[PDB]
């Protein structure tokens, strides 16, 4: 009590009754499960991402637009069906239920483009059809590749050649899917962006009763290694014929956030389903459920522990901003990126205070869905001629975007990171603000 | 040997912290241990025939759920002959004969505030035919057991009830029905209608939770495995659902629909079976034991006091079992509770007691048929090496294993004070 | 490694015990402030100079000996030994002055009025009162001030069980705490004291404000060259404590070995510095310190956890009154806090806190603030390289405020060395 | 139930705390300590304590080992303090509640190899039978080696503590432990030979990795040195004993103090007080943890048994931990994992109820009773004679709980049984 007796005071106790606060500051696992608590209300917006597969049930602008609304983050592309010319025009459907909402930053919500490739086959390396799939990702500006089959480091590296040189900046996630990719896990993760845990074909190339061990143990090397982990189908099987989703399914999408995944899918469920949009709804429902039962105190002390000592200002910024929000119960913390990292390094301590991303990427605030906890916020005004300036501005388009979005309050306080100087690879800087 | 400490996620067991012990899980890392969570299967058209029964017996059924929302009395008296003629049909080798409880689960209170009278009448036909447990529906509140356990008479005082949450007011009241209940059922198919699909894992993360802190049986039950009532696998959100059950600290799983009325009836339950000696494996027993024992109060009960000495003993020489003698089954719940790694071998011989003790994990029952020595002390003996002998023929145990031995200074239950540390010859 | 770098890996504390090394040397600067009581055998000025160059931080005078005349001379040779090294500013190190009261004896007493009063003509920076037995004898001590020793600092010191029984209350009002053993020993049992003391400490180190381990800490030194095996213990347990200060009486005031007595708290404190675990004291500090609206608070935790993730050389804060210090200090941080104030009352009475380093800025101001607060920054930077503290290629955490004057420390940044 | 009274008592509201840090802050100088003091005091024996009447009084302050320095007197001088501190412990013979064994330790003078003076002396140790052996200036583990050797063919038995006093046992520490029964920090040659700043990273060390090896650790030199001519230590002295006993020392040592002191009774009684409130001060949730985690799993059966026994009287606040013991070893094991019970050793061997003085909690009770002819009956016999003790000398009341921890057949390495007893 004496840790949060003031702060009781000050923001109320029915502050402290919702988002699973009782549990939250519960002493152990066990103290921190006897508190979980059905009528303690969700407050934090939904961090962990949905990727929603775009098919025949899901291709249609109104279609689309009701997905977006309904929480859809990403947009999943499988070459394994289809062809160039069905899923270019998936795309541009796509685009076209994104653009619709850029009428201001204040509705506006971007969404990444995924290319999911077909895979090897029965050869060994990349396949031909892969290679031409792979190429009219970069000729079509996808976000993100999910690599099938990736068994070896030299299969993402064969993907990254593929891509080009003008696919340098797509986000390269790797598809576990087997043994060998189980096996050589740590080689894969160390050169991917991200992994996706694809329990379809894992749950038939290992015995189904082991999936839950890969799945688990690759969340966790993801999150130690603070890169992107993805989990992948049959998370809302019944729901491609049934309105409301199995006992087991809301437990599984659950317990993907509870292990710690940065994003959920719906494979079936949304590219040939009777209800996509339902399918979108309850995967959001649930993931922010789950993420208000994250047990914080335990989890940023292990993440702690076991992340190593760093000299990157970036990542030094990153724990003391985390740090520093956790103190005061901070509603977000507002990140001004080029690339996505500082937000990265931000959603690896993995906060209970959002992260809003203020990049000028229109690539980057897409691709920072793969990060949890990160929403991005797209600037688009031009530049001013005092740097400094042109830095505050950009925070107080993040301020006045939070403050009018539900996010930030008058009296609330935000941690705000920034760098030195412009460009790439300089945040060193964490601010403590009072929202007026 | 080195090979030892591979097997059993043993090197995902010796983490220091929750993330590193799920980094070091490994798929190639194989079970070694007896399967610890019971199963229960309910009983219908596709598994009353007696050859279907010891079928199910032998791929892991610990309990028969008869299902009184269905089915005339006649009907569930003839499941219970099936089961018993089952069950009995492999007690010529007392070595590795199985028990099997029969549990009735009642109908409900329907639109009623409390006990139906066809509950009274299901319940007094349960105590006339002998059931182990009642899987009491739409418990809301503390007089709802009370009511149930009146119903039982004072011929069924001996009967486990099971309190099913199944709504809002039984999740508010769950501490007032835990004090008063023998164990719960966490009931998903009406709580996840009763209250949003969506908190349903937070009701059944804290139950479970709960219970692990009281010693009390918890029960995770419905569509767990459901799409396999009509296809032979289940789906990656099913045997997820199953695996995170036993993580979260079930005593028991259960099948529905899956053993009743589908088409897989005993594929289900070797699914269940294969999973969750997966999912024990993977149990993070450093931290589960710390907080178990942190959590505990002082007692001053011997059987208390013993049973976490021979946990913790357990645990230091890594022991392949715990042999406890047992008239009511307290004593190996009491050793249950603490949730040891070795298997716990309850000797009895109450053929009620070796029924019931299924619904504590961990707890693996052997009924003794033998008359009692005139010798107490060699009565206790016989029984012990009883233990031995069944845990060498099942598995549980080799030469050279170090087994924990817990007894009592007199007969009769309530004296267990002993622990021994004993070298398997 | 160094300083104890093995042993501070450990993940128990017995595992901590067991990797301590006597070959791992001390390489941060001392923490643990030492008081040293001035007498006839640390009055004049040369042996003063010594005892600077030694380690004393604090110069305590004990008004229950000597005179206002006595101890007025006393303080004015502390403080012309202290400016004998003004003519460096970036080694210049500050002296706090502090008066200890005689007491109450048989409420305040009217000679511990008039000492009072002595002391805010003298401008002391810190009382030391004596048999602190209740809240309602610190407000006295407060009021015998008066309005222009409103910035004095109240260090009520705890010398018997009615003391120990009322703490809480006492500690609220007061600036901090001196577990004053002599007393205490003979007001309690003797082997009890070790209790009261640890209780006291860990009271204080909870509620962020100081606390001195007070008498006979190397009281052998009084006549000896050396102390005993049970002196130079007795100084690394008060340290290993949590004690911000420690302090010498006899030893200084009338021993035949004041510099030595110095010099010995000072290595003693070093070793006991580095032995401290601070895996452990850290996780505890910061699960125990509650939440907080404060951005000072705020910016504390942020900055002392940014300074264990980079292994930084030092914590680098602006400070009007030493608060955005203190905040520091209560976290524990391995980092060096150093300190840039221009009030030189603050950078003396800032050495009540454990690892605050304070610089006395003299330099001209700048006309841009945002210019004048990088030029106290760099201020600290080339006092750190030349004192030892910081190298090219370190990293180094530095806070500051959104706004000039006092309250409104709310950035931390990470800063590279040169 | 026991009343809130008994959990205010021996820091029983600082023992509850979930973290170290509230523990101190719990700590309360008017929590009385009821536990019997666990930690035994060694009192080298010299002019001012040699009488058989100023003997009886140091029995009577709390005396669990005399020491004799053979760095000075002679075989002659020595011969008669023994003879006297055995005529003072056989004086109180007569009275069950007053009777306690006294251990007999030989100090030796320190050395190439072994000198010929440590050679004679420690053949002087075998035949007088002295108990324990503080081995000075050890180095190395061939040092301790030798010194074994040296104790002939009669004296295998003697426990050998290796006294670290220098640079080099200290670096070489875990060789020397390994091969010795116990070590003493012996701080007066070290605090000389290294840095005196640096003694106490050398204590603590040693303490926690004899700690962790369950072998017993002396703290010595000094820790009441202001005693040797004033009757009450400073509170730097105070402070040394509570931090030796918190550092987690078994025994704790008086030299001059009372070796050639003014006040050598009054010494051992401030130890004594000290250590009983240290004791009640130790923060067991954190220890006990921190003891399981770092000791290897066992497949021993007496430290299987030991660690169940231990968890089993922290459940139930266990009044003690009766063990039967021919040489000590499973009062040792139980002693290792730091019970808060009194661990009361029931032992037919003289010798064996003496050293165990050399473990803290360690309690030894002789029994010189005739064997019973059927084996379960000795053992009931020696239980009840432990329970009645217990009852004597106020450790036990009727409705209490006590620990029992026994064998499965006779002699010694077979302890694999705890049992949870009633007193009747
Ligand atoms: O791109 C698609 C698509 C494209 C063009 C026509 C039909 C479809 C379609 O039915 C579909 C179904 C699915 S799906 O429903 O997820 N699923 C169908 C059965 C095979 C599964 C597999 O790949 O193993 C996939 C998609 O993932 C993608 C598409
Ligand atoms: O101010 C002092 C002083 C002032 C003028 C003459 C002599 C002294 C002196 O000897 C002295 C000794 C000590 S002292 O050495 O610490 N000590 C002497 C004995 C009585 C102790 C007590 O107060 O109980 C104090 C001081 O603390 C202070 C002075
Ligand atoms: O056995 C003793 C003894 C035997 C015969 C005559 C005198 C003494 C004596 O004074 C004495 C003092 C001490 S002692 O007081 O501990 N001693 C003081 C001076 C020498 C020191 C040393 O050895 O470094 C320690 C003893 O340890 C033992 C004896
Ligand atoms: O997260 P990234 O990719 O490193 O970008 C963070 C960068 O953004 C900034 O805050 C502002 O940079 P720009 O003005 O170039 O947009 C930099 O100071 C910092 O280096
Ligand atoms: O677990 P319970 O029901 O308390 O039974 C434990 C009892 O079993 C025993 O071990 C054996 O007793 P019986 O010989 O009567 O079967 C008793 O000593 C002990 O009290
Ligand atoms: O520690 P204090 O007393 O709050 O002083 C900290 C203050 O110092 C500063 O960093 C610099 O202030 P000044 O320019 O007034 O000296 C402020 O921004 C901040 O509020
Ligand atoms: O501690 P030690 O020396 O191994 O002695 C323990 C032995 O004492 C006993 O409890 C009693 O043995 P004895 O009857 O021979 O004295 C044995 O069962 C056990 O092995
Ligand atoms: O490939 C996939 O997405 C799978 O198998 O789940
Ligand atoms: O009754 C049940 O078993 C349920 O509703 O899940
Ligand atoms: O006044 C003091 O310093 C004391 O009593 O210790
Ligand atoms: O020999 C000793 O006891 C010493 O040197 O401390
Ligand atoms: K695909
Ligand atoms: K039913
Ligand atoms: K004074
Ligand atoms: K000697
Ligand atoms: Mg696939
Ligand atoms: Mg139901
Ligand atoms: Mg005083
Ligand atoms: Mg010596």
């Amino acid at each position: 009590r004496a840790d949060v007796a003031q702060l009781t005071q000050e923001l109320g106790t029915a502050f402290f009754q919702q988002q699973q606060l009782p549990a939250a500051m519960a002493d152990t696992f066990l103290e921190h499960l006897c508190l979980l608590d059905i009528d303690s209300e969700p407050v934090a917006a939904r961090s962990t991402s949905i990727i929603a597969t775009i098919g025949p049930a899901s291709r249609s602008v109104e279609r689309l637009k009701e997905m977006i609304k309904a929480g859809m983050n990403i947009a999943r592309l499988n070459f394994s069906h289809g062809s160039h010319e069905y899923h270019a025009e998936s795309i541009a459907n796509v685009r076209e239920a994104v653009e619709s909402f850029a009428g201001s930053p204040l509705s506006y919500r971007p969404v990444a483009i995924a290319l999911d490739t077909k895979g090897p086959g029965s050869g060994p390396g990349l396949s031909e059809q892969d290679v031409r799939d792979l190429r009219f990702g970069v000729e079509h500006g996808v976000d993100i590749v999910f690599a099938s089959f990736v068994r070896k480091a030299s299969d993402v590296a064969a993907v990254r050649a593929a891509l080009g040189p003008e696919g340098h900046g797509i986000k390269i996630i790797s598809k576990i899917e087997n043994h060998e990719g189980v096996k050589r896990f740590d080689e894969i993760l160390e050169v991917s962006d991200g992994i996706m845990v694809a329990r379809g074909d894992l749950g038939i190339e290992i015995p189904a009763e082991k999936v839950f061990l890969a799945q688990k143990m690759m969340i966790g090397r993801c999150n130690l290694a603070g890169k992107p982990v993805v989990c992948a189908t049959q998370m809302l099987e019944s729901m491609i014929t049934k309105p409301r989703p199995t006992r087991a399914e809301t437990s599984d999408v659950a317990n993907a956030v509870l292990d710690g995944a940065d994003c959920i899918m719906l494979s079936g469920e949304t590219a040939k389903g009777n209800f996509p949009v339902e399918a979108v709804k309850m995967q959001h429902a649930i993931a922010r459920e789950a993420e208000a039962a994250v047990y914080h105190r335990q989890l940023f002390e292990e993440l702690r522990r076991a992340a190593p000592l760093s000299r990157d200002p970036t990542e030094v910024t990153a724990i003391g901003a985390v740090e520093a929000a956790f103190k005061c119960c901070a509603a977000a913390i507002i990140v001004l990126t080029t690339t996505g990292r500082s937000a990265q390094l931000l959603s690896r301590y993995r906060p209970r205070a959002a992260v809003i991303a203020v990049t000028r990427s229109a690539q980057a605030a897409r691709q920072v869905h793969l990060c949890r906890g990160v929403f991005p916020l797209l600037y688009r005004e031009p530049p001013e001629a005092i740097w400094a300036d042109d830095v505050d501005r950009r925070v107080q388009f993040g301020i006045e975007s939070g403050k009018l979005r539900g996010f930030l309050r008058v009296g609330d306080l935000v941690i705000v990171v920034t760098g030195w100087r412009p460009g790439s690879g300089y945040t060193n800087i964490m601010r403590v603000l009072s929202i007026s």
